[PDB]
């Protein structure tokens, strides 16, 4: 029948995109390694999302429910698998999580049948999401997300004003999830970030409080989080990819060299906001004291990136390193789509450590170019 | 000569641009089928527009007036042709109207060689623009339009701040207009469209005051056209796709089952404001009572529309629908270009009926996608 | 080995880049040609700026020094060749200048070995950017360029607010540069532009205070520079390409019709702010005297210009004028890449005096195209 | 697993190629449309034909049997489906017969699961092809091929030299067929095809015996076949598109204006042996006599059909004529592959009935095409 | 100099082909994999081969001897290295052999400054063409090689009928060649080829007499070198890849399974002779005998490998097995460019292993493959 043919199609044609194989991009920086397609866009959510199958009740066959875009993702190594904890959202603009799996790291990302169901906190929220994912040594999956509401004490007629909470759930299969208090605060936080060890026998949270920067605070009980002292361990700088707002992506990479973390600046340009990515380093004797602060941005919309329903903005919350010191950076483009980039623990620490550090002005900023170009150019003599 | 071999290949290219065939985009939601090229762009508007093509006063044959965009344009079906009123920009930033005209709908859009004169209502207007056409069945086609003046009451060097009434213009020729006077109103108001039937033995008005969303007016002259009630007919949601502003698009398609709208929302992002379209529904015995929500937007820009003078942007003013049920949907994409999508009267309102109304959160959300993936299992089986 | 074959490909790919040939778009206006590729991207820094190419202290081969964008720039026409004074921006969001040299103007630019060192004046600057070079008939060439510092009086946590004055640099072989006092100012200067000739037996300034429109300022001492009486010379218009700002752009060219300008302007949208170049005349016998105002925009963004790291935007700081009547105008896009477009002075001074002036409405708008279709549909008679 | 990934790979892969819409090509002459893809090639051949996909027995999943070209089709139309009866060439430069079918008749063919197992006749064939479908009035499909076997006269070393007969296999389901005994007759015979209906209570064959042309043979008895009385229906002639040889394509269309014939035509040029497809049409009342011989080709390769294994060939055994009219041309192209064009019964009748018969020299064309140029002159004006 | 900018602007695109890197092929059949550029194309040979770079003796910048063609390459592993003994052939019809070599075997290959110097045999050579290079176990590189010359037989104007004799040269650094006796022989040879070991204390070639079709000679001195008893290994066969020639190309790889080969098939068709490579399998015990002979070809000409001055063919005279098994196919296309493919050892073997054998006929096809299609169909239940 022509209906059953064109169900055919549909999954056939999803599956054609679900299995492309992805491409490095060979131009790049040595740094880090582009891939030719995103892992993962609206069209990667299942058929069986967005049609309703039946032809009695859907016999034009149309979407039943649209999805935007998946974005913002965190990320697992899990099972001998490469998952993605996605944000995916709707049509009608809310967000929800959903678990996205590879076997290699860089494509045939395929979501789980279902998504994430995720129980209300007391007081419950409208829209969910940026999750980063945390296997912390307690035994326990971590997800520490936003939780936004609408801010009810608005001037009439203001339906945009909100406020937003650090969201605690935690999981040990990613299907059953509970629901912990959401982080009690002074400051509004958003991009918290759980560390993954015990300090001084303590959770250990990154924050951002709204703002200094990136702050740590140091929690007693995680299913009863509450932040008391609370320390900037990364600042914002004025004329820097940091001016307007940083915060932590995904939780840090340990390496023997000291924890190796990944984070997005932003900046106000005539455009808007622009959102790129740095990384940054901090001891292993005192995860709260910086070590490593290569000047500028690691990563800057390129190309396709650029563009989408929130242009100029490259955002990570999630990266996986293999036991061989294979790095895998799942990272958002404009708020639209998923993208992959590949390194090793050994290139982004010496990333980190040989980059110049930022000098802060144009007179110095030429001065370490010249003594670079100096070295050089009585090296190709 | 060389001047006259280059008029003719303006004028042949020109040609060949205007006739290009049309393709449809065969990926599809089955909602909405999106083609290949737009309807109209600048270089759609003809060479005798642009060029004075007299060697005598324009020897190295330059343009004399730009053109810069073709957008937000009305739209009727007029004597067997499909009909755009064009929104025209010159590069001189003014707006003016335009008839372009297709005897398909899809291609082969042809400026008329004269633009629309509309004449001035007793306060001259600056910027005209966004004209909704009604074949009223008064027997005259109305344009209501936005007339922009200088808000004469700002602080020095404040060029910017503007006002705006709801300009009424009518016609049986779309040649010759009688100017009525502007709309009277208590509030600011934009994207006002005339309903095609009187109610209550009065003229409606689709208004925006600035405001709770979409309102309407029962207004007893048209010819000394003044909002008194006001009632909102759809409203402005918090983290819905129209959470900032909405507004009527073109006026609504009458079907056996209500009153079929086509409409614009806006949110805020790190970009700026984020326009995508939205239907709804109503009575057809209370045309200001809701009998449709479908969730989220309809459609949002894809691709090349993402991108223009004003990006991030989809507006319609316009549709047709043939007695044959087929619907023609004028859109501009990024205040820059036209564009079409066609449609049936039975799929949208099949998509109004059908698409889950928004329950308002992301629990909501994965709740119905989570309904509708298991009946899909179940099928699947 | 593996790593010099690395460093070979490096440098191979990076000549050819350098010496591709440019190409004319055919399809044009006939006032300005652009060209298929940009004249610089920030892929054109040299290799040996990047990259540590020494095996011992750089075994990966990456990056060390990212360069992000190569926009803004002055010109000059310089011992026979064209040369762009480039505003190049590193990654970490600093710009410094640097000359580029291309034997054609319009391909095979590629920059000196050494970048710009530029002495600070006696307030150290943060950013200095977007310098306009002009050989003055004292026999030094200046460069005047903005030179932002933080506004250190600013409410806590506001790493945003900056101020900006007028620096002025002079050289006679843009190697040595001396640095002379900043402009000294009652309002806040950018887009100052030094007139290449003495007025009054003064040196004369284009400034922008913030504000009116660009200004005309009479100097007595380069050396120590202040401004006292100021006279707007083209004034920002409501509803025009240039309603919420504009600003000189090179210093304008001598035709026996008058000075010939180019200047940009900006105005708000949905999306941010919006620039354009426009053009503008002023007489030889008094240069502040406007004889010429072609109505809109000289050049707007028109496909890749549309999309960079501030999109939307066209800017010039520099062109030149060979002696047989040649421009070649320098305009970079979204802040990310430096274009061509070329033309000729006879051109561009008939585009300036023949077409039409804005009128300032869509009224006025529509009778001018009325006119030109009426002259042009005889004529095709 | 790697094996079962890689194997799910394979099938995905080809159910996307399997069900790719096909496009009609734009541009054309007016009396056929071709399509932007070949209905069938070598990679259209199930993976299950090709791959073991067993990984005990192929672990490096590596194809087993290598299929080269899918050409010279027959075609039929069956049950209601569009049925091309493949003539599938492997790696091993034998054919064999192969059913092919799809919903639409121009994509989505796909292959039974099974090739044609066709009995070999008292004397073995070395190489069976190009069947000539007929749905005869007898109530059987004959399909009529060549058998090829080596010419016993041949010399020592000579592996070349060939005999071919009409073969001739009959069947109810196009899966169990019955052989009978090859074509008897004194000349040489191939492109041997029935005719659909009796003639003089005779089974009738179009013959090309070798050589005057295409031939027409009656038969008393299908089951012992044998050509004694042969009438030439369509002659060879010098310096046209069937020069050296010309045969018969599929089977007739009856059409109410008479029999409508496709064919081949061969010339020889300096790049060997040039295939084209004619036309022409002959008597209801006697299908011997011609009343339709339009000039030159009706197709000739274009594109992509220009090149194969056999370049500068166009070759048809196969088409289908639907009770709407609707035609479906089946045409191998370079003995590579598949392609479909499309026309009606009305189209092609008025093709063959007035394109202007060929005058056989350069001053008859001339001729005819001076007067045609003559009449459009004068309607133009 | 603009002379001088365009030398510099020749050599650096000449460097930007050299070092582009090449990418495999996705779609493969399991067996080889292609890559998505040539190897080796005429414009690889190097500038100064092709311009005099002297402005006084040159002053247009033209080519002065054009290169026309990069063919039928023997091949060697060499010092670390990959090396093809490139069949160059000049613009005026004349080939000679040059060296090129590449770090990895897939891109960068370079031509060695100079090509190979030949000394003559006693009689000289028009044209030399296609040697396979042995290192054979008496410490000497053998190439063997064609040399063509006028047929003195041949009637006034006949200046088409040529003879051929086996050129034997000798080297142990590839630039100092000594050139030993032509081959003796009753019939005419052609691709004849050194076996890498002796075989009864004697030199072994491949010969192609003409002729059965692949032969076997023990030759005592190959410094005086007569065949004398010749034995056919692999035979022509009608209707096969090899029907009307066959010929060994390079010399075979020795693996645990036996002598593993690649050679080339001819056959005739409507557009001329059509080549094609193929493989077989020799007992390590007599490798006289064969152990495997895989059916069909083993590769075809696939899309750009279609085209060129003598179309339809793909020809090697060269490979290289590595000691970890990978192999590097090194084959032309159409006697025009040079191509690589790569597989491995056990894949090669494989393949020769467990394709089903040629059963000859059209019966004997069907049935290995509905064998085939039988077990896949019971598996992927």
């Amino acid at each position: 029948s022509l209906f059953n043919d064109k169900v055919a199609k549909l999954l056939a044609g999803h599956e054609a995109l679900l299995m492309r194989k992805n491409e490095p991009v060979e131009e790049g920086n040595g740094v880090i390694t582009r891939y030719r397609y995103p892992v993962l866009t609206a069209a990667h959510t299942p058929v069986f999302w967005r049609y309703d199958l039946n032809e009695e009740t859907n016999p034009f066959l149309m979407e039943r429910i649209g999805m935007n875009a998946t974005l913002n993702a965190g990320a697992i190594k899990w099972d001998g698998k490469y998952l993605m904890l996605v944000r995916v959202e709707g049509a009608d603009r809310k967000s929800f999580f959903a678990v996205a799996e590879s076997p290699n790291g860089i494509d045939n990302f395929r979501f789980w049948e279902y998504p994430v169901t995720l129980p209300e906190d007391v007081v419950p929220a409208t829209n969910v999401y940026d999750m980063r994912l945390t296997a912390h040594e307690d035994g326990w999956i971590y997800g520490i997300f936003c939780a936004e509401r609408h801010d009810d004490n608005a001037p009439i007629g203001d339906l945009s004003s909100a406020t937003a909470t650090a969201g605690i759930a935690r999981t040990k299969d990613l299907k059953n999830w509970e629901r912990l208090p959401d982080l009690k605060t002074k400051s509004q936080q958003r991009n918290v970030v759980l560390h993954p060890e015990f300090v001084d026998g303590k959770y250990a949270l990154y924050t951002r409080p709204q703002g200094g920067g990136i702050g740590w605070a140091l929690i007693d009980d995680i299913t009863h989080a509450e932040v008391g002292e609370e320390k900037i361990i990364d600042k914002r700088y004025y004329h820097t990819i940091k001016e307007v707002k940083n915060g932590e992506g995904p939780h840090p990479i340990k390496t023997p060299q000291g924890w190796l973390h990944l984070a997005h600046g932003v900046r106000n340009c005539a455009a808007g906001l622009r959102y790129v990515l740095y990384m940054y380093m901090t001891s292993l004797d005192d995860p709260t004291r910086l070590i490593a602060s290569p000047a500028g941005y690691f990563m800057a919309p390129v190309g396709e990136e650029r563009i989408g329903d929130v242009s100029n903005v490259l955002f990570s919350n999630g990266w996986i390193a293999d036991d061989d010191g294979k790095v895998f950076i799942y990272y958002a483009s404009s708020d639209t789509r998923m993208h992959v980039a590949t390194s090793t623990i050994e290139r982004l620490v010496d990333y980190c450590l040989h980059t110049p550090q930022d000098g802060f002005s144009s007179s110095a900023s030429v001065e370490i170019l010249k003594n670079l170009i100096e070295r050089n150019l009585r090296l190709m003599k």
